[PDB]
């Protein structure tokens, strides 16, 4: 009922992840880095389904692959 | 350098579909690449202060389902 995932990430990506977790978190609600990942996956699935971001997503993707 | 994340079967299905959508015969986009993309995209969205309520609602639903 739960899938496990393994991702290697860049120092830039790790810093972005940490900053996002703190931004979403509050004294009332804690957001782990894992929860930011699950949220990012849902949010991007919505944008892909709603068909408005795929051009920007492709520019972001092309730069990401070039760095890798 | 490496990260391990526990994700839902529904979330895994969403990741798989996203990986295939971004991919083409010319370019392969792995699930790991979709996660890197997704982290970058959500950081950008936090920066512009847009869909803060959408992000928090998705977060509330995500946590309820955990």
């Amino acid at each position: 009922e739960k899938k496990r995932l393994q991702v290697v990430i860049s120092e830039e990506q790790d810093a972005l992840l940490t900053r996002a977790a703190y931004a979403l978190s509050s004294p009332e609600r804690a957001v782990s880095k894992s929860e930011v990942v699950r949220l990012a996956i849902e949010k991007i699935a919505r944008e892909l389904e709603e068909g408005k971001a795929k051009e920007e997503l492709e520019a972001l993707l092309k730069h990401l692959k070039a760095e890798e």
